[PDB]
């Protein structure tokens, strides 16, 4: 055995941001609006730090892909471009990867030249993911013996994702040790595990596992920084590495590079020919413009900084080592002008108008009434639902989860991307007929794993159904206090447990995803009669606005939640 | 490359060293045979592997505690036989650690055979550090085959006494993501060697992929045939179970019974592509020609003679499941030594309320024990003759009740006396004939509780009118276990820890 010194440069969840984003620091003593990350900036860090250090190992920690039109246009080609131009040496699966299905990610793996990771999840033979990816790799640097696992979150990918049945998932800190202890054998002693369990679950494997050396880390979008990163304002969660000891008392460093493409992580570590791991050098480096740069004036207005106030904070920025500014990459903005201007043309097209007031929506407005929203919660919801409804023609009531409704919806024009940006996920509608009493549990099912046991984004809104709710369940444990259908008369009435609804849904939860779990108990079984409509979410919306000019605007969400 | 391979197996010998007494069926008679001792294993092993062609030859584990011969050598009798054996794998059981990681210690340094198991994994600073491996890899003309180690988890950690600093993984977990791993070394040729018991061993068969045989320890079954059928052996499989995994592949399970009467054997072919298929399927009985005894008309076992010896005898050479008088020089010469000295020192000194404050004594976790009506070594054997083992339930202090009621009603009405119970940690008066009863932590009993029960293997049946174990038996619900240590070794176990021991008033 020898010592050997790794250079570790790695991104997680950038969820297909593409482009830079604005986020708020606090420079010389100001709140001050400046734009972070892009994969321009990603991928010229990348290139640049590689070239510098010795033994670059570049990763990518998981969720490429979701969470923009970026994904939503273009299934995953956009992303796998953009990465294959940063020339990664290993990405991991995370939950998001899943979210559109194996045929989703096989979009992404198809074209994606990286080597993927997964210790955790395994395909059948059957599986079209079948031979995708491995569970480990062996490296070797100077001589020396490096392995690398891959490793994925369950409960949330499983729960809330939609990996295809014939994927199966192994619990996170076993499939850890157990890989760990068999790569012993190889005459292996510095191990690296790039893991999407999060930083929660990490620390565990950390404090719990022994023989790994490194934890490079997705699924938490954690900033981990410094005083430096704190000074701004920034996030900071953690320092960037966490150590600890294993049971066997060697260092464990855990890591994160927050999220969307707005860090590059930069650790470089010493291995002891006994395989302990040293830290040589510990860089969160933040990707930042320095070309917005705006801050209230004395009438409360966001305006760019002019003259020598600008100049000192450009300077303290430059006079920073985590603070990395203007790095762009030509072969990357090259990519990234193709589709951006691809979304840009969508765009161009009106599909219909809103009137009135704003629709809140989006993960702040999930659960009515709390912290970061409104009395009325997700309206945005409600909304989509009233769309589901309407061209669900035959249906008495329909159930749409909050978290798939991504946007506050305002009045003006809707554009073909405003309605793949509140609806990106592609399920089509789906009906049950069903009992009154089990429409009154799907509701408490949804609220149970919205506010306590998973996603806030299972979050129950309805049409044609409206309902009032406690967040403190009562005696017998629910927390509906009640439940009225509209009778299509058009009376608002009592739910009445004994009679047989035609309910209409997305796919999603109709196969008891999102802790919908009496909808998964009702899939595939002939007694409830549901049927796969085949109706395309978005493209249901769309016909929704073309036949509905200057829609009005709602102004409730049919839930009351106290 | 097709290769083929010839598994040979035994598994929970549980320091059966010589043969010991069963009875079958033969020619329509209630016969009592010997069967088994490590003689016979080792001499069957020597010859069958001379006749295969690439034979394995595995242990899958609980090579020690049962008989003197783990109480008075702690494991280097075992080591020895084995080691005599050339076995080519050994697994950890559960009963490995049933003296702690010191006690295993005295197992494996003596022990040459090469041991596995993937998911008990201990710290560095374990006694135990590096004396095993997960897995190992071996190369049969050309082709690589693996072979993966495994131990129940529960049952070990639960009913053992395995340090702390030695964790134990999924059993399931564990063997899906030991076979993922090993596919990218180009292996598709897989051994399991488990003893996590044939019901988790058939889990994984049907929901594990990448695993082609699963050679299996813990539930001591025997899997057999017709032949063994028509003897009344108590067959409970056929050797070996075929199942298909979730990627439609062939996997083949099987135990070979228990107590070193068995030496199982499967040759194997697997095809390029490491799909399995049998060729060769036979479980080998181990049994002595010596002693075929059958009751007289006056009651009394007495050996065949004449014409009924030698049908029984013609019987038996019929049979390709039974092989008779094998025996091993090498192995003879060992087990001469060790029970010469076994002989001499069972003399030595050491240290049914009683009885069942030894059982009370032997686990840990029993909330109470019960045992029916009906120093030194061999002072333990001489008192108990029926070779019970301990059994546990988990049940309602209602169903405790019940079956004192039961054994009570037995006892006085439905005549035979031995039914009546008397226990450890439980205390009742009886004039329902039950008063009250109570339980140690003396409250009295909480009929909604779940108390851990242990009693003796035959009671556990639901004999001697305790209908209600009867109901609980092989029932799920209630975690019935027979854990296979054995009533003489309680109370030897009892005296040793109260070496000096003042007695109860
Ligand atoms: N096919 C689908 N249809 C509807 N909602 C979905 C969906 N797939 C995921 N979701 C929603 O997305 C939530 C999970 O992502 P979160 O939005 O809470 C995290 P992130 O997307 O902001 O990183 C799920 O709980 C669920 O509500
Ligand atoms: N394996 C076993 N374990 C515990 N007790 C057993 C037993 N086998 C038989 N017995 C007891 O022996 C009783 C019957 O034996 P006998 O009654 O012929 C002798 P005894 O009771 O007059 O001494 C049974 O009712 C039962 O209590
Ligand atoms: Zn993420
Ligand atoms: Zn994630
Ligand atoms: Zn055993
Ligand atoms: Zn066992």
């Amino acid at each position: 055995h020898k010592a050997v010194e790794l250079s570790i440069l790695h991104i997680n969840d950038h969820h297909s941001y593409l482009e830079p984003h604005e986020t708020r620091i606090n420079l010389n003593g100001q709140q001050t609006k400046v734009d972070i990350g892009g994969f321009s900036a990603v991928n010229a860090k990348l290139n640049k730090l590689r070239k510098k250090y010795k033994n670059p190992l570049v990763l990518h920690a998981g969720d490429a892909i979701t969470g923009t039109l970026y994904f939503t246009l273009f299934g995953g080609s956009a992303d796998a471009a953009v990465m294959n131009a940063g020339n990664f040496h290993y990405f991991t699966l995370g939950n998001h990867e899943f979210d559109a299905g194996n045929e989703g990610l096989l979009k992404l793996l198809e074209p994606l030249k990286i080597p993927v990771l997964s210790a955790n999840v395994i395909p059948d033979k059957s599986s079209i993911l079948y031979n995708k990816w491995k569970p480990y790799d062996i490296f070797t640097v100077d001589g020396e013996k490096i392995a690398i696992i891959g490793l994925d979150t369950v409960n949330k990918t499983v729960n809330s994702s939609s990996p295809g049945k014939d994927v199966k998932f192994y619990d996170e800190i076993a499939t850890a040790q157990i890989m760990a202890n068999a790569l012993k054998q190889q005459g292996i002693n510095k191990i690296i595990l790039l893991s999407h369990a999060g930083s929660e679950k990490n620390i565990e494997i950390a404090q719990k596992v022994n023989d790994i050396d490194v934890i490079v880390t997705g699924d938490s979008h954690y900033l981990y920084g410094n005083d430096e990163l704190r000074s701004l304002k920034l996030p900071v969660i953690y320092e960037y590495p966490l150590e600890f000891k294993n049971p066997n008392g060697e260092p464990v460093f855990v890591m994160e590079g927050w999220a969307y493409s707005a860090v590059v992580g930069d650790l470089g570590v010493k291995f002891s020919p006994e395989g302990i791991a040293s830290i040589t050098r510990k860089i969160p480096h933040v990707l930042m413009s320095s070309h917005k740069l705006q801050v209230k004036n004395s009438e409360g207005k966001w305006a760019e900084l002019t003259g020598d106030e600008r100049k000192k904070a450009l300077d303290t920025l430059k006079s920073m080592k985590s603070i990395s500014l203007d790095d762009h990459d030509a072969k990357t903005d090259k990519l990234i002008a193709k589709y951006k201007s691809e979304k840009d043309r969508l765009a161009q097209e009106i599909v219909g108008v809103i009137t009135g007031s704003a629709m809140p929506g989006g993960s702040a407005n999930r659960i009515p009434n709390k912290a970061g929203s409104n009395p009325e919660g997700s309206i945005a919801t409600r909304f989509i639902a009233e769309t589901m409804y309407n061209e669900l023609k035959t249906v008495d009531l329909t159930i749409q989860n909050a978290g798939g409704v991504r946007a506050d919806i305002l009045p003006g024009n809707v554009t073909f991307n405003d309605a793949y940006t509140f609806l990106p996920f592609g399920n089509t509608l789906y009906t049950y007929k069903m009992e009154g009493s089990l429409v009154k549990q799907v509701l408490e099912d949804a609220m149970q794993f919205a506010l306590v046991d998973g996603s806030t984004g299972a979050f129950p809104y309805g049409a044609g159904i409206r309902y009032e709710a406690n967040e403190t369940p009562n005696a017998e444990g629910k927390r509906l206090v009640s439940v009225e259908v509209l009778n299509k008369t058009q009376q608002w009435e009592p739910i009445d447990d004994n009679k047989r609804y035609l309910v209409g849904t997305n796919a999603y939860v109709a196969g008891g995803k999102d802790g919908y779990k009496t909808f998964g108990k009702l899939f595939n079984d002939p007694k409830y009669e549901g049927v796969d409509t085949y109706l395309p979410d978005a493209e249901s919306f769309i016909k929704f606005m073309k036949k509905h000019p200057h829609f009005e605007a709602y102004t409730s969400s049919n839930v009351k939640f106290n």
